[PDB]
């Protein structure tokens, strides 16, 4: 007759839910009969159907509790605590491995009998992405290594190029591939600290569309983004720990996460450039655009900016020995799944269509 | 022992989709008095009241004696907020719009029903006026809805541009109500931008109303910082990466910023920002639209032409049932029949004619 | 043995008290014996004498409570909840009607045997005000219609004119007549949202003495008031709901209230002028000035700036039919009272004195 | 059957944990059976394996508590209280000695049969660092003396030089060697006090990469860092106590900690220079760069920027007599360990390789 | 019983004048261990500890098991702050100074006693060096004290002005400690200005350290807003009307701002601001003072010349017993006798001579 706080926490931990309202909403859905539950029968959400039955009894009681929010708060704090421990005790490679396993879990479902994704359309995204930059699978691989090694002053990559050249598309994919947050430093430096606070315990960070000053010649608006980053050298450096605040108060002193900076060809101060271990210049390509025009599903289903598309790319191009030993078995399994559905020629055909700019699946 | 049921208050909040603690408190306290001698119920007036007073009388009676009224309402409101959060993350955007349409249809059943106070004839007149605001108006609205539903990266915002009193706000307000969402003001100092932007959390779409730019001294347009601010929010408009929205002195949600509309006078738009606008609609003042209104005061007095319900009526009247979500098609059919029963093509065409003539829409 | 929270709430509701400290102070007065209470017998304050005896028992216990503030907070929240429901469920005319009934209650007392107001001095105020603008009673009537109708983009009146021309006097009187708040937008926009939040659930708002820039010619100091208003087009239009915040405890998305803007002949951008349905230009008048010099009570007793003076004006000049059906019976009573105390010539004599610049009651 | 708050506090005290989420996370790991706990048997984390068995019983109960965060807060407050007492009552040498003992504790594990660190790779770091500046071990020794003596207006050292000259590398190592915080004063003054509040109860502080002006000729971006420092003369002097704040959390009036300032050779006002007892000019050296290119582990494992590398350097170079009496015996043990691991010539070869610009362990 | 005594904790805080919740928490937790073989008590390291461990052992043992440790300490600290508030409003300014002197003398009794670590000879050397910093130094200090005690409207602030390293901070810090008070920094933006000012609540005096002005760019002096900020705080320096000091998101106290000192380099001072300064002392660098220190490092290493105890020792050595408050006089006489037996006039004069010669003060 008493709610089990521990069970709510268990559910939060199992789904890695660190959103109090989301947790509250999800758990309240379990208060209803699992025997007569359509959400479970239709297998709509794993975070729901894989847990409804076990949590039914506790949820029924939870529904009558007067401290619902408080209970969920402790549950979420436990998830945050776990993330804090992992950030301090796991190797960065282990962190990425956990991320990859979560993505593979989503893949098993989305490409399984209860999924609505078409593996063929996703491989088409892999094809398009592999035409965006030279040796794309190596670019992605080298990025992962850079993020994992997290070497002082060799932690950031710069994505520079004209409008609609693919900077955000790839940055977004990489961000989802590794896990992390996108930060906006173009806003006033007043609320800057709080924006930077979002990076606490994150694997990596992406400073999106940072604006500079000298660029009115190229019809580029001026902003303080670049000046702001140049005032954050100890953040990009990753040598000394910085002081992040995320709760209207100082919450954590830590090495700032490594990451990416994307921008529109503004001038970059040498002091800031020294923080970028690699710079990639993106170039708009007619065929990529024309291909997208006839391959609308790549944007509508958000495939080319997905970390899942990048993960598939790695599974298709990279040798098993490069992946963490603990996950290799699972990788081999997906390599076999892919070979059984896409011959080399078929994939080559997709890339061909991209270069020709004529519908990837044509 | 006569203990108030928190679960019952929560159920009431859920059924009325009440996410306002004070509103919830005020409403529940009304169920405190006898259901028998209640003018509110017998005279109808408010569904959120008469459809629940009897069922909640007993619990409300106890609630009236509680020393934790606000706390109880808080948990009820949090449950409603939690449901909104789950839906924003788990429903398809089409399902979201469909839920919104069903809510509007519920209001329409009442307002145009026995206990209602609306005159369908006056609302259809609103449809007529709106159809003369832009070319192929019903297609403009349909295309807008698909854009909002598809939520395609960097192809999610429509720009409404034009002179004072050309219809930008009228249509934006109507679409905002049709889909559900919030209107944000980014003309205010960025020192409070995050707080305004935070209002977008869990919203279907957003409207950046009357954004001011620079270099507008030509058309006597006062300069402002709204355009510069939007250009600093490219990741918000793009909808590719999740943004960090703050609420209550604390970041409460990392999410893809909602798609939407930007309305503005004729200021210059930087290339970087223009790239985030999939479509631009140029609004133009029309004497006959003005003259028609002067003789059709009820359209403004009853807030009909700026209403999402007028647009829903338009969609029902013009679009094929097949274009609507499968789950609400039969409901759309009942309305098409209701409308066909109420108005012949001639009666409606006369309304559009009067509008084009700058005369009172009716008669 | 224990205090009845509901009783404190009933007192708050009956007195429409939404000020926690005022409520606390008032209820504590009821803890004393009422038998020989002079506040009661001399009927000094209705908020006191109509309730002391009834609340004595509960107040005596309240005085020994350890949660006085908390009890009154729930009471005030109930009052605020009622205002919230009313703002969303009553027609705007019903809102105005409720306000008029509250003013009439105050009038019943003021001009009653236990009141200290002289109805003749107040009618003198009506006379003076009726000489401030042409067809004043119609101006007030039209203003009320404008506020009730609350038509999109046709909701604000602009009071413009030189120093001491009567702008504030009339705006203050109208504010009290309808109920609402006066907002100062001449201060930094940084703390502007705070001020805008006071408009939550208000019937109308008055932006007092807004300063512009083009005014060197008239020795008028520059300010940001006009630019600030111009950044609030969606607030003035009243088409879409805006987002108001009343500190970290009461946010609200609602249509901004309609109202008034008063200013000193500064330049007004065409974009801002488009939000004003009517502009009234006030002019200083020597006789109005000379009259007041000889009718000091009009200022000392704050009569010409009172909503009660305007309500008396409407009662004297307007046809019963123009008032809401439910209040007409009461308006008739007051029309009879005014006719009993003032013949047409006696009232006309006050207007004569005003026009001639002499003591209104000469 | 009720959780022991004192035991959680003891665990926090033993691990010197002043991070509520970290504490919560670590203590929750103890709720699981330890009998066959691999984290324990494999001895992966001292903070875990040295306490799991002892805290299992209390932790199993804690897991069922509804006040987990509150329990952890009292525990963390105790750790913060202990640090506050220590900062006010211990001599600065005792503070440093306590830090050295904590570092030595980590060293016992790192280089132990259970550790993962290779003493050879760490001594290679000592060799590289010893080539960074002339008489490096004396530079570190003198720095320690300056920090311990904490002499008014003779407590800050300025590291100045071009990009990638070793300023941050050495400052980061000295910061970890002594314990303290790295502060960023390049950001706006708004949250300047927030950043400065981080210095509360810290042994020393490092103002990293302070931006100045008048450096356009050097292609150095302008900033307000130097200007900000010049407005903090009372902080740098350490004569009067200053007032530090951590929001509505922890406030404190204390003498500001002594420390380091690193910068890119901008101009320094005489007023500011007067607060720097010593200025070290760093210079890029081709061989140091070449050596690192062939000794990547020094950066990948963050060895040259480590306080442990510096402590090993002091142990190797400095006479036992210079260390605090209470720690001398432990220093002797380490000097014996090092002498056993490396002969004078074997260590000299490492320095030889660095000077030659080749792999340190080549 | 099994319950902690909050009253005892408060008593401990009151006796140690502890207004730091964390320090109080840390200190009381030390009493939970057996007093029997406590090393801290036998070694007589900290009075705040060894003089109370035995008495509080029992209560502390129970306190160690409490779940409301911080709450208990907060009530104790609040009591200390309440006492401070009462004293600020009800004691004469002389009594305030007297209580401060008595506290310093208590510290002197220990530091110069059998369990102390201070060398009276080294501190007397500090008096010697300081007496060489300005003409008639003992009279300067005396006059300063009278100015602070009298607290006369618009005659409450002294201005210390001079070049770098001339002794401004050295003397200001010593006087600050001698009288008790706070040092404020007004060179930082006025955003957090109200917060720094709040630090002066209930303080005897305030020191505005190193205030930067405009101009003076002719003497390599970086310009700042310090002076402009002080000129905007005229009602604070005047001390005629009460000002409103904020502390923790709210103006926690309306009071006469305390009197004090302002130190600065050679920047220009507006006449409006100069009018709040009753006395201006111009400090000047002296080679011999510098050379003396180079050969008397302990004066800086042990923070002697910047100490309030050095100035109290100076007053004791130079000032007539009659100048001290009646209540402390007998105590002052004891110290005068202690000093005379420790140092003959020629021995002290020799110290001043050495300073003047730029040689080690001692020997
Ligand atoms: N190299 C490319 N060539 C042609 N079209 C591209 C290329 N990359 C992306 N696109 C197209 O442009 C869209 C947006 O790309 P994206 O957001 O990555 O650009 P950036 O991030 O390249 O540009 P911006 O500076 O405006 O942020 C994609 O949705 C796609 O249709
Ligand atoms: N195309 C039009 N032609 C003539 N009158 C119009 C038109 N559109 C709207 N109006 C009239 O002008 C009023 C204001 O319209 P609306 O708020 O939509 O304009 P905008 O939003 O067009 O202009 P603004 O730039 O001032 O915000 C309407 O209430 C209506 O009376
Ligand atoms: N039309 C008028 N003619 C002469 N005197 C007037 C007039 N109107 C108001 N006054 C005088 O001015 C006072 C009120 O002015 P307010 O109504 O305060 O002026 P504004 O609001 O007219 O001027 P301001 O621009 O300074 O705010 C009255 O108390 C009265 O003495
Ligand atoms: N004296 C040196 N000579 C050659 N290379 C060096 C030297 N010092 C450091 N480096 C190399 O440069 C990198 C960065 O050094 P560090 O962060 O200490 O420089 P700063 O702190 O010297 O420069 P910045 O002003 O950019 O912060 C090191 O990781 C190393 O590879
Ligand atoms: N009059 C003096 N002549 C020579 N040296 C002095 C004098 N006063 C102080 N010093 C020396 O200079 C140091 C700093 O003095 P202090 O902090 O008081 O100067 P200011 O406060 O005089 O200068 P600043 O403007 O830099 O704060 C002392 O520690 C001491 O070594
Ligand atoms: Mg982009
Ligand atoms: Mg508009
Ligand atoms: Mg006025
Ligand atoms: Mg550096
Ligand atoms: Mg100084
Ligand atoms: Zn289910
Ligand atoms: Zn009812
Ligand atoms: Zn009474
Ligand atoms: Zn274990
Ligand atoms: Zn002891």
């Amino acid at each position: 007759k008493q709610v089990s706080w521990k069970l709510v926490t268990e559910y939060a931990m199992e789904t890695k839910c660190d959103d109090v309202l989301l947790l509250l909403g999800m758990y309240l859905e379990f208060q209803y009969s699992f025997e007569m539950c359509l959400k479970c029968i239709k297998k709509e959400q794993p975070s729901h159907y894989k847990y409804h039955e076990k949590h039914y009894a506790n949820a029924a009681i939870f529904a009558d509790s007067k401290n619902q929010k408080t209970i969920c708060q402790q549950a979420v704090d436990t998830v945050l605590a776990k993330k804090r421990v992992d950030s301090l005790q796991l190797t960065r490679e282990q962190m990425l491995t956990n991320r990859f396993n979560d993505l593979l879990d989503r893949m098993d479902i989305m490409f399984g009998s209860t999924g609505s994704a078409d593996i063929e359309e996703w491989m088409a995204g892999v094809a398009w992405l592999h035409c965006l930059l030279p040796k794309m699978d190596s670019v992605v691989y080298d990025f992962l290594k850079c993020m994992v090694y997290n070497i002082p002053k060799k932690r950031y990559w710069l994505f520079k190029g004209p409008i609609d050249s693919g900077k955000t598309t790839l940055a977004a994919a990489l961000l989802e591939l590794c896990g992390g947050k996108a930060l906006n430093v173009n806003l006033p430096l007043d609320r800057l600290n709080f924006e930077l606070g979002v990076a606490i315990d994150q694997f990596l960070v992406v400073f999106e569309d940072v604006k500079g000053t000298g660029g009115e010649s190229r019809d580029l608006p001026s902003g303080q983004g670049i000046n702001n980053l140049d005032n954050l050298r100890d953040y990009l450096d990753g040598s000394v720990k910085v002081n992040l605040e995320k709760k209207h108060l100082n919450k954590r002193t830590q090495i700032f996460p490594p990451g990416i900076v994307t921008m529109n060809e503004y001038s970059v101060p040498k002091t800031l450039q020294a923080r970028f271990v690699k710079q990639i210049d993106f170039r708009p390509k007619d065929y990529l655009k024309h291909c997208l025009e006839r391959s609308e599903f790549l944007l509508e289903k958000r495939i080319i900016q997905s970390g899942i598309a990048l993960l598939l790319m790695l599974i298709w191009y990279r040798p098993v020995a490069e992946f963490a030993q603990s996950i290799q078995s699972r990788i081999v399994e997906w390599k076999e799944r892919l070979d059984k559905e896409f011959s080399l020629s078929v994939y080559q055909k997709m890339k061909f269509n991209v270069a020709m700019g004529i519908g990837v699946l044509d």
